[PDB]
């Protein structure tokens, strides 16, 4: 087995148990913008106001949201792992951006997604949500019994061999970020972490027992067009060109939008029916009789514009770069990716 | 049953039903600390980052969390309200400041505790949550119910009336603030609101059925400094001096913790002791045999020396306006804590 391998960069705690936080999302694009060695100055945990540790942290979750690549210089410098923008935080958080201050709920569905989402040139660094959210066998589990199917994954995927204490981390840090925080014992210290708004994660049987569980309910802050950008997205990770995808391999693959939105086919469908209705260029069409989204140019195009139009069209906006303005600006982005890629 | 009258202003669906953002604090901050056009200038949208309809929905949460004032300009033959950062907001929300991004829940407890406090030259913006909070004899309802229970305090306390419609939004708004997101139904619609993450209002028995509570239980994410500071604050709206307060009336009384936390004696009990074991000027006694809070100096220079406390002295940094400092920056803040207490005639 090696699902796991294939989608995921071997990354355990790296979050030093600190569950991502507003401000250190803003903080980190507003300093890494113009900064690419924002997060390895001496000169950090005064210049982003943090403790030194949640340097780090923020460092690693800018990376997991997709919000930076990181890559060596040179201009010496050193093997120093230097951070850069991605334009999808430039679209995102900008002060120009499509929800700087993640007004709108389907902007932490949309993070959500991207700390999930893998491609060849871009895997994922938080495996063991990916195990979690994709390959879990179970929807409730203690603590000891999520961490143990991780482990079990990360040993079969990976050379190295499982690091029990960081993997049991994560999964102490998955629940900081998914589960209300009345189900939570602070020793006052208790942070905020919007990602609980989502509503993935509950509290089993509460003494509050030792159980946890995934939600199974509708999604009414889940907007249709995040949807259908997630699932037109997941198509394009095979292919640019026309085509079409099955329903039913949306709702029940790994690393597609069912599981990670925890989202019936139906609800998929739904929600494409209602975009296809604003798009020409894409369909619901019932065949044999499964129901397949269909899309008559490359679905990763089309997934931006849905996703734009979501956000009144950012992509407009005076002076916004393109990717590939901005793929000049930050060479070392492109680098980033053929590195990953040479593997493979 | 003037206590409405007394606690609140008569203001009702300014914010036209949109819940709080943390967007709208900040950027409202940023702006009106140079800017008291901010709200009212032609070009508001855009220098707010906000869509026409928000600019007033959002220049009203700043007044109602107490973080601005407002007041007429030095601009003669103009009748334009103003508005101006109080020293709260600059404690609070600057970058130098105790959670400029509202990191910690603490913050928003207490920015709970703003909306719904009212004081001598400082009444509450929110009438309809003070009477849902403080004044409302049941914790269940249908938001009709919550309606009319408003409805017949506001007639009691202010003659001139918002209509019925008003007050329905006023609570249409007061569960999407509080309410998990997965309760409600949009078009897509739904807005972040911070205020879910306190727990403190959830839907029941649904089907259907169509009824809503606020909730009881333990508030793990209440600090107990933020418990002692709202304790000490309420005890300052009437006394400046030494004294003390029981705290069946921090519990139970309306406008006081108890009530706006929705927390039992016994928490606020013992969040006041472990306050009190590092503040020897408070102490917890007992009476005959009812408890009390008592304070050897004035109660609101603690309230603050134990806010403070929770967020690291924030006042100690290099630079941080005394409110001194800073009502000579902004001088029309006395001026409309002036305005409104000649108002108590
Ligand atoms: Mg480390
Ligand atoms: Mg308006």
């Amino acid at each position: 087995d090696s699902r796991l391998a294939e989608a995921a960069h071997s990354s355990f705690a790296r979050h030093e148990t600190f569950a991502p936080r507003f401000g250190w999302l803003h903080k980190a694009y507003m300093q890494v913008q113009s900064n690419p060695e924002a997060f390895l100055a001496d000169d950090a945990p005064v210049q982003l106001g943090v403790g030194k540790n949640m340097v780090y942290a923020m460092r690693y979750w800018s990376r997991a949201f997709k919000l930076t690549r990181e890559h060596y210089g040179d201009d010496t410098n050193s093997r120093a792992m230097l951070s850069y923008p991605t334009w999808e935080a430039r679209w995102l958080l900008d002060e120009d951006g499509a929800d700087p201050y993640l007004e709108e709920l389907g902007s932490l569905w949309l993070l959500h997604w991207w700390l999930l989402s893998s491609r060849p040139g871009t895997k994922s660094w938080a495996p063991s949500w990916y195990v979690a959210f994709h390959l879990a066998p179970f929807s409730r589990f203690t603590l000891a019994d999520l961490t143990q199917v991780i482990v079990r994954h990360v040993n079969l995927s990976f050379p190295e061999g499982p690091v029990e204490a960081s993997i049991a981390k994560d999964v102490d840090c998955i629940t900081k970020m998914y589960v209300p925080a009345q189900r939570l014992r602070g020793g006052e210290d208790l942070l905020s972490c919007p990602f609980r708004e989502l509503g993935l994660m509950e509290q089993v049987g509460q003494r509050g027992s030792s159980e946890w569980e995934f939600t199974s309910g509708s999604r009414p802050s889940l907007p249709a067009r995040i949807i259908a950008y997630a699932c037109l997205d997941y198509a394009a990770r095979t292919t640019r060109n026309a085509g079409s995808i099955s329903l039913a391999r949306l709702a029940n693959e790994p690393g597609a939008p069912g599981r990670a939105f925890r989202i019936r086919e139906a609800d998929i469908a739904a929600a494409l029916e209602k975009v296809a209705a604003s798009h020409q260029e894409l369909q619901l069409v019932e065949a044999v009789g499964q129901r397949s989204l269909t899309f008559t140019s490359g679905p990763f195009d089309l997934a931006w514009d849905v996703l734009d139009e979501q956000y009144d069209n950012v992509r407009s906006r005076p002076n916004f770069p393109t990717r590939e303005d901005w793929a000049r600006r930050y060479p070392k982005l492109a680098e980033a990716e053929k590195r990953e890629l040479k593997q493979l």
